[PDB]
């Protein structure tokens, strides 16, 4: 522990100023965000829409075989 808050103190008044404010926060600590400039779905079979009430994700009833991960699907 010790080890640990002398280095938030060390970093804080290095970086923030002393100024508690001046840090981020987060519902909870976890992974990491890979922040959208676009924010537009760019995937194949998939198509999406949306208003202020619902966000609509169909994915193709084509027979033909194209669709995004398991791992895009769930990170939409």
């Amino acid at each position: 522990d010790g080890i640990h808050n002398d280095h938030i103190k060390f970093l804080l008044r290095d970086l923030y100023d002393g100024k508690e404010e001046n840090v981020p926060v987060i519902e909870y600590f976890g992974g990491r965000i890979l922040k959208a400039t676009d924010e537009e779905p760019d995937i194949d079979g998939l198509t999406a829409s949306r208003d202020a009430n619902k966000i609509s994700y169909r994915l193709s009833n084509a027979p033909s075989a194209n669709l995004p991960d398991v791992d895009s699907f769930m990170q939409l």
